[PDB]
């Protein structure tokens, strides 16, 4: 995601914790 730890571009793709991504 953008928002939980890292990042901005996807609301999937969540290479700093890979575990959750549940869009
Ligand atoms: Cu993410």
């Amino acid at each position: 995601d953008a928002e939980f730890r890292h990042d901005s571009g996807y609301e999937v793709h969540h290479q700093k914790l890979v575990f959750f991504a549940e869009d």
